[PDB]
């Protein structure tokens, strides 16, 4: 009859306070953080990791709407990249990426892997209203994603 | 021409040095860290998060072997739990499971969800040679897993 | 001018990361791998070959110290055997050997070529603190050795 | 332009490979080596010097935890000693000590400067779980510490 | 009595079948594989290692004849290279080489260390009728060598 | 009684003989070595390490006089460098320095971080009569410093 479940849930109940108290927004199972600073892609991921998150992914399409309409009028990094090999893309969190449906989320003609002035290709993806591969060294803001068993 | 890919690599290169320099061991795409201290399940996860990792998962069975022979004669936390709801288990990183082999790796009669004296059920999993659900407040060592596009 | 090299170096520099990332230890020019599993002598060699190595040899005596103190309290296969002809021993990597120097490394009364209960002689050598010829079918751990032009 | 920094970074990037390839472990700025052999205090220091290091020091307390939990259940020399004059201790690397701190790391009643059977006092410090001054001629293992501008 | 030598021989007897079944040719103690594809020097070596071999060496001169007349009208990598230091050559398998009988095996004016159009020197050796150092990035076929106690 | 302190002192007494026998000069607690050859900054440091020393530092100003008048009419490396980040200087031995101090020891307009012809900045310091940051690849002589509990 000694139910310490109150304490267990209390611990989770507290964890989400720290998140929303730091302006993490909840959406369909995950917590998302839209950054206020702008940093490179690698530097952006080091942040999401420090906060136990990764650069957001897209398991669905309505998820992209949440981002886009939250980042409409804004370029925000995400967790896609084809560094290791120029051909294959892959999410940094672990999600395998359904190349099939991943179409439409790219710009009308994208990815292009454009050659930038400072001798860089494009191996990192950001979002304004559809994805665009970009030079990773460029300092954009970003969005982290975090999973929870909380609803 | 002017290819900073040398600079791009060099950076990833460096990232892996920091890992193995802190005794992260590589195995089939991911890096694993076997802790030297012992802490509760959440405290163990707060650590793996701090290092941009999560408590190891099992996408395969040969993966579990790697753990076992590195954790043989040792109980190590992992990222499984049926906390949110007592029935459903789920990995903390995101990996879906449930046959999904998800079997044989448990003890001969496990999980049992035993009722501990002070004063909790069992909602966290560790490994000695096969999984066992355990009271989360208990301070065991753990194993983190980290993804890379490096091989 | 245009000096790749780096790309060269970069390439060699990467090769050693994969090794130590898989827990290969460096010693006086060579890389050594001390196994975590236990397998027969041939199965141990099939592994060392797959990883571009062979079961360690002894060009020197200080080398044996490195092994012994790394495998102290442990029986580890090595690349010696007199299978082809029961009299002559020979290293599997290619190194020619001199029983002259190879003496002292054997037990006080060794090799013995003992007859085991199963119809095997002893044609394979392992180490605890000094060599002992052993039945090859027996599943001991092992040590591989790998050469490099890296220091 | 023509920037050899790569080459400069490649040089350092190589230096750390040589270290971890020989089982130097990184911790909060420094590299630490936990020996596999056991030797006297001076002989232990002659080694750390040969490898451009000195017998580990303790600028902090979290450092001692790193040592202790890597040497837990193990006696390891360190770079403290009161030879020159029996009263004052001093680190061999150069680090100044004698804080109101530096206490608590000792046994319940330590240092004692015990008189050993082979006419030796105790002028050297080792660690099992807290410091103890010891006869320097005694052959313990040791830990070296090395500094770097690498993180 | 119970003589498992039949099984021991059968295993060796089987090992050579897999080799010649894959077109490994025997010569004076060793097995040699002449590749059907063409790959760089490093890519070529990863193959020979995977197959428990190394890029062929020359312990003798009649060995070179076997290679040359098996590859007459063909450029084949071999296990020589002066990568580590531009001056010293060394075999990748381990064989030390007198570097005094080595003369005669080189082209009439070789090695030259020619500067190629792409920013590479020549640090790898192939054979047409006598050795020539070559740019390692160049995609030639190759020959592996494997040792055995079989005759 | 049986006081092996004679043997203990004799060992230290021997260490200093080896030093001055190799022309190490004593000054206010430390031993200094002024090299007879000239080598790069890194090559110079590898030496001081081999001799259980590091490139000299300056805890005081009267110390600098000893160096300057011992190296007057001579450029000698020291253990300062602003590698890692172009801004911060730091001693290679470990000494934190009186950045508030450390002025006056530099040239009238120094450091300058001049851009050298072979694409190098200046990240290493030598001394003629006052400090000057210099290209590390340049081969100057040097001075090592060594600590002792001997006076
Ligand atoms: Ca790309
Ligand atoms: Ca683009
Ligand atoms: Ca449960
Ligand atoms: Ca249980
Ligand atoms: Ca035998
Ligand atoms: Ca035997
Ligand atoms: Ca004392
Ligand atoms: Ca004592
Ligand atoms: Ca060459
Ligand atoms: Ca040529
Ligand atoms: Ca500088
Ligand atoms: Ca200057």
């Amino acid at each position: 009859e000694a139910v310490a479940a109150q304490k267990q849930e209390q611990k989770t109940q507290n964890q989400v306070l720290q998140l929303i108290a730091q302006n993490w927004k909840y959406f369909n199972g995950n917590f998302y953080y839209f950054s206020r600073d702008k940093k490179p892609w690698r530097e952006a991921e080091k942040f999401c990791t420090s906060q136990g998150a990764h650069l957001a992914s897209v398991t669905s399409q309505e998820e992209q709407a949440f981002l886009v309409q939250t980042t409409s009028s804004g370029d925000h990094w995400i967790g896609l990249t084809d560094q290791g090999t120029e051909g294959i893309w892959r999410w940094v969190d672990g999600t395998p990426f359904n190349n099939a449906q991943s179409k439409g989320f790219w710009g009308k003609n994208q990815p292009d892997n454009w050659r930038h002035r400072n001798g860089e290709r494009e191996d990192c993806v950001h979002v304004r209203q559809q994805w665009n591969d970009m030079a990773c060294g460029s300092s954009y803001p970003w969005v982290c994603k975090k999973s929870t068993g909380w609803s």
